């Protein structure tokens, strides 16, 4: 953990620059530095106390470009700096940290939807890439669970999935898991004790407010209570052993609701609003900045 919720970036009317960090402890949200560029349908992460943000698109009035990027920000300097870019543009991209490298799994650039996955190594600014998934994926959720890597969900190019893998790294291999009940592109997807959650998302026809969670031991899938509010392209992480999910779009309204999951009483309550309603954010949590 560390302290507060970063969300960086997302979309309403057009992609944002925006960084704002939530800290659970007082009700608080701080403005920090923007992104250097807006930015949607990005993923956000952390290593040794910094925080990143890859991929996504910039929708904007005067152009829409899939983004490569891979951007660095210090919570001590209150700083963006760019590093290596990806092989490739990934929009509605899913991320995972093992071992401090960076996965980077799926998302779109234009109509292509990429299977492959690509590693990034800090100490050397350096991308990789590894075996690709087995399915295509965008909107795709990932988690680490035991130094496992699981992308859950998507869009394929075709179809919105139930379906979702892991990957192996000493074997540098995908394998299929059991699928989830419910279809999901655009789900939140986390890692709470042993089981991997996938939050909302859209199943094709209707955002979803279910909540489902595989345990690894086991490996089904079970319901947990669901979320008050239906989703899509939520931002979700975990902070002091509870979920947290991050806006997202209802087929209404950009959301600014965030909500919290306590497991031990399997519900879930509203803890504060975004500063503004947009979906499409990238969320991690690292320390508080300077
Ligand atoms: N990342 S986003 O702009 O919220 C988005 C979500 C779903 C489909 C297309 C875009």
């Amino acid at each position: 953990v560390g302290r507060l919720i970063y969300t960086a970036g997302g979309y309403f009317r057009q992609s944002l620059s925006y960084l704002e960090a939530y800290n659970p402890s007082n009700g608080s949200w701080l403005r920090l530095a923007d992104l250097q560029v807006p930015r949607s349908g990005l993923a956000g992460c952390v290593v040794g106390g910094l925080l990143y943000a890859v991929g996504g698109r910039n929708n904007s009035p005067d152009g829409n470009t899939d983004s490569s990027a891979l951007d660095c920000y210090n919570p001590m300097t209150n700083q963006w700096s760019p590093c290596a870019s990806m092989s490739v543009p990934r929009n509605r991209i899913g991320v995972g940290v093992i071992d401090g490298h960076i996965y980077a799994v799926g998302g779109s650039h234009g109509c292509i939807h990429h299977s492959s996955v690509e590693r990034y190594e800090p100490e050397r600014d350096e991308w990789h890439l590894v075996a690709p998934m087995l399915t295509r994926r965008i909107g795709v959720g990932v988690a680490v669970l035991n130094r496992l890597l699981y992308a859950v969900g998507g869009f394929d190019g075709t179809n919105r999935l139930n379906s979702a893998e892991c990957y192996y790294p000493e074997r540098n291999e995908w394998r299929m898991i059991t699928p989830m009940n419910t279809i999901r592109s655009g789900a939140g997807v986390c890692v709470l004790h042993n089981c991997i959650y996938a939050a909302g998302g859209y199943d094709g026809q209707d955002q979803l407010n279910s909540v489902e969670r595989y345990d690894v031991e086991t490996e089904t899938w079970t319901f947990v209570a669901p979320m008050r509010h239906h989703r899509s392209a939520l931002g979700i992480t975990v902070h002091q052993g509870k979920i947290y999910v991050l806006g997202g779009y209802d087929g209404h309204t950009f959301l600014d609701s965030v909500e919290c999951y306590d497991p031990d009483s399997d519900t879930w309550s509203e803890v504060t609003r975004m500063t503004s309603g947009r979906s499409g954010v990238g969320v991690a949590v690292t320390m508080e900045p300077c």
